[PDB]
């Protein structure tokens, strides 16, 4: 699409006026330089651009119905466009740690970030630091003399902070809570009592839905100076809503996609996570099936991960995921149905991600 | 001293902050709040607190010759605590990351964070992340109707990603330019050229020098309001070059000082760092020297490592640290009988923090 090309557009003067500034500021050499624009193409680019894009979508959403000049509507386009980047960038931070932090080997159809011969974990943990330093570079430089600068800072933090308390969660969601402790090794849970659907939500809302549709439906707003014209709750809900979906649709791809069609290898079952599927399984498994999934769980041996995999086919998953997506349908057009009161336009932008997320592999 | 248990007073209101806001908003179970207190303390406490307790002795300076009411010396007090304790907590966070980046063992005399049988890098690189998180959380929270509040977070994001740059250039240190390539598993230098005191200043200034000195200095002159009663192209100088002297004692330290005294453990000789020692080894080294220096440089073996402890010794570098340190001792001094001219209760909060550091362990 077009509108993607202009997108891409601005990646190339930021990704400049970054990699100059480094130049012509912080004494970096040629060859520094072009590792770091490397790195910044490996981890940023690639993807589907879905978060950036939608702070994109918003924005033309409000120009549609709204009096500007034509230089200012050139400036709103070009503040989502960064607004859009500082998401993907921030995004680029998240998974070049999180592939760290769960042992993932592809990421967009190559090899993990860490997993490159030239850079290792050494470097890579460092590399996701400059890519989370780079978006408030972006912030300060784009938008130092705009009204939202304070109010944009201040979301951006707040949705990193709910990210890494949110990862917290996930990467602990295989030990007993009363067994944490920095100073006893961590044993993966027996009896599985933590894996519920409270529990399960409270992960996913905070390691996923933050940044993956409260920012940048709000980071639409902010660039586009409308906060005041939607009520702030529902968008609240409705991303959160939206993001867990795209999460339990990522839970179910993990195990069920091909990698070739993913672009990813899944880990979830190697991992023990508390994925989507673990927690509805052992939401309708009578006793015996719950006896033999926790003998195979969480284990990389190949008898034993291909064994969870038939005994959620068997259990007919398909149901559950369909009558979850039905009530998420129900939901979603009501909370939509609910911004028209307000904000149509807004309404309309909230159904097209809706409709993408929906929609998706 | 009293005035270092006022300061851990407040890191107590700010642990207490922080954790019930966990609680009360971020849906946290006890079990994790209580390894987040752990993991706080445990990052945070037991160093000497130079960083933090230099906006504290800065600030004091000022309200020593300044009008205020009862009311404003106390909180002028308590926002240096607390920007000494955002200081302290963005400390944490590099010392977390950069022991998993470094292979270290120990720290403040205790096994480094991602050694804790409970941790482990998985879950000690989040914790990295987290502790900076927290710096952010703090400033928007204690700081937000203060007149300095843009100009502290846009000089915090400076500090860090000049931090964050100066790692990259720490870590790539033991490798040729030319050779950098996230495609190629980078190989150790055989020639040892980019070893020159101009490539050693430039790691040290980027990765040392901003968060250590130019930070907590210029935060003490921030909560102060008397950014404009100091030539800051003053402080920059004598910050960059205490904060060069700093790494080089670093530096020294790492190969001479007991573990026991230290409370880490050296790996500069096997990490093949570009040290302050290597440097000026190759500086002063005749023919033979160089020779003996390369066939054991950068090597994990204990009789490789001895070899050149050794031809350190024997080399005679007490000679060149002593000239080096008088050269400072020169600058620093100059740096500060300039400061005098517009401030002499900056200059003298300087003659301070250089004293603390030039008889330091
Ligand atoms: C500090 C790191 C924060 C990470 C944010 C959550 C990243 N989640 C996405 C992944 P998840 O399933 O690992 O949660 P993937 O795309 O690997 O399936
Ligand atoms: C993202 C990590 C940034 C790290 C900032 C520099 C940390 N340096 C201090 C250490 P260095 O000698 O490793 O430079 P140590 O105290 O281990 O001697
Ligand atoms: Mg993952
Ligand atoms: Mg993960
Ligand atoms: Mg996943
Ligand atoms: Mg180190
Ligand atoms: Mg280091
Ligand atoms: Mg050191
Ligand atoms: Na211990
Ligand atoms: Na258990
Ligand atoms: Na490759
Ligand atoms: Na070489």
């Amino acid at each position: 699409m077009a509108s993607m090309e202009r997108f891409l557009s601005v990646y190339d003067e930021v990704q400049a006026f970054l990699l100059d500034q480094l130049q012509s500021k912080y004494e970096i050499d040629p060859n520094r330089a072009r590792y770091l624009r490397i790195m910044m193409d490996t981890t940023c680019l690639g993807g589907k651009y879905f978060r950036g894009m939608t702070v994109v979508n918003v924005a033309e959403g409000f120009l549609a119905v709204t009096q500007h000049d034509e230089a200012t509507k050139e400036r709103i386009l070009h503040d989502a466009c960064v607004g859009g980047w500082m998401i993907e960038f921030l995004q680029a931070h998240y998974l070049v740690e999180d592939d760290i932090m769960d042992g993932s080997v592809m990421r967009r159809g190559k090899p993990c970030w860490y997993r490159f011969p030239g850079v290792t974990t050494q470097c890579a943990i460092n590399d996701g630091i400059i890519l989370k330093s780079w978006t408030q570079i972006m912030a300060w430089h784009y938008f130092a003399d705009r009204p939202f600068l304070k109010d944009l800072l201040c979301l951006f933090q707040k949705v990193d902070y709910a990210t890494a308390v949110g990862q917290m969660y996930d990467v602990t969601s295989m030990c007993d809570s009363n067994k944490l402790d920095p100073e006893v090794a961590q044993p993966m849970t027996t009896d599985f009592a933590e894996f519920t659907p409270a529990i399960y939500k409270r992960i996913v809302k905070y390691k996923t839905t933050f940044y993956t549709y409260l920012l940048p439906l709000v980071m639409g707003l902010f660039v586009s100076e409308a906060a005041a014209s939607v009520e702030m709750n529902l968008v609240e809900r409705v991303a959160h809503l939206i993001g867990e979906y795209f999460q339990v649709q990522d839970d179910v791809m993990d195990c069920f996609t091909p990698p070739e069609q993913l672009g990813k290898v899944g880990t979830d079952i190697e991992d023990a996570k508390c994925s989507w599927l673990a927690v509805t399984f052992l939401g309708k498994a009578n006793a015996a099936q719950v006896a033999e999934f926790k003998a195979n769980y969480g284990d990389k041996d190949p008898a034993k991960v291909a064994v969870v995999k038939r005994l959620y086919s068997e259990a007919n998953l398909q149901a559950d995921f369909a009558a979850y997506e039905a009530e998420v349908v129900r939901e979603v057009e009501s909370l939509i149905e609910q911004l028209k009161v307000k904000s149509p336009t807004f309404a309309e932008s909230v159904a097209v991600v809706w409709e993408k997320t929906h929609k998706r592999k």
